[PDB]
């Protein structure tokens, strides 16, 4: 209590940062485009924490950012959300902690969202070669 973070303003390389939250990025090494519809891609969302969240089982021990795999689907901006883990360190790595059951849900993205504009740089850059 409260133990608050002050999130690196320092972006290291491969992370990707989103406009509406600079603390959210997706990481670049980990997008994988589907072979079979070229439409669909996977990466990973990673986002460091204004505040510790103490997930693990040793409770002096606490996250400092969130590793999220998400799937995209570029041809209706449908975005799944299939798994969250917890690292002790910022950009997602360290000790690894991960809720006891994931929630899992696909959204229907719409504009000026954070999530949206992801969207629209992976599907330029991945699903195709260019926006429309």
């Amino acid at each position: 209590n409260d133990m608050k973070l002050a999130p690196p303003t320092d972006v290291r390389s491969g992370y990707i940062r989103m406009v509406k939250n600079v603390n959210y990025y997706i990481d670049s090494e980990s997008i994988w485009v589907d072979n079979q519809e070229p439409q669909i891609v996977h990466f990973d969302a990673v986002v460091n924490m204004d505040r510790g969240l103490y997930v693990y089982p040793e409770p002096k021990r606490y996250a400092r950012s969130v590793r999220q795999y998400k799937i995209l689907n570029c041809a209706n901006y449908h975005l799944t959300q299939v798994r969250t883990d917890f690292y002790d360190e910022f950009w997602g790595q360290g000790l690894r902690a991960a809720p006891k059951k994931q929630k899992k849900h696909t959204l229907s993205l719409t504009p000026d969202t954070t999530l949206y504009n992801a969207a629209q740089i992976i599907c330029a850059n991945y699903g195709k070669a260019f926006s429309v």
